[PDB]
């Protein structure tokens, strides 16, 4: 049940390390990454350990904070804007295939209230 994962390294793509870029890996994701309630985010939803053969029938653009990870790492972005929507992504995609008020979305919001609170300013 569980699709390849998202790429993460690709030669091809045009690469940049603007200090925004930088600043997305170490400080906003490593500060998220240490969240109490970040480990369900910090790899592909495992829909096989948790029995859910509905979860990529449903949701169709996976994203967690291991492939952000990856993708930071290897410079595949080319400005902070791709990596905020890789964040955005994540955060839709519990929100969609979730209900409000289930445990999953009250610690997806809580890593979003950080997030949003961290990119709200960020280097120039
Ligand atoms: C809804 C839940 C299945 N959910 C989820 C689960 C995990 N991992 C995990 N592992 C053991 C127990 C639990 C667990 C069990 C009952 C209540 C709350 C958590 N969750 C990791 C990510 C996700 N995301 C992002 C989702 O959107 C959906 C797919």
């Amino acid at each position: 049940m569980n699709p390849p994962p998202p790429e993460t390294s690709n030669p091809n793509k045009p690469k940049r390390q603007t200090n925004q870029l930088q600043y997305l890996l170490r400080v906003v994701l490593k500060t998220l990454w240490k969240h109490q309630f970040a480990w369900p985010f910090q790899q592909p939803v495992d829909a096989v350990k948790l029995n859910l053969p509905d979860y990529y029938k449903i949701i169709k653009t996976p994203m967690d904070m291991g492939t952000i990870k990856k993708r930071l790492e290897n410079n595949y972005y080319w400005n902070a804007q791709e990596c905020i929507q890789d964040f955005n992504t994540m955060f839709t995609n519990c929100y969609i295939y979730n209900k409000p008020g289930d445990d999953i979305v009250l610690m997806a919001e809580a890593l979003e209230k950080l997030f949003l609170q961290k990119i709200n300013e960020l280097p120039t």
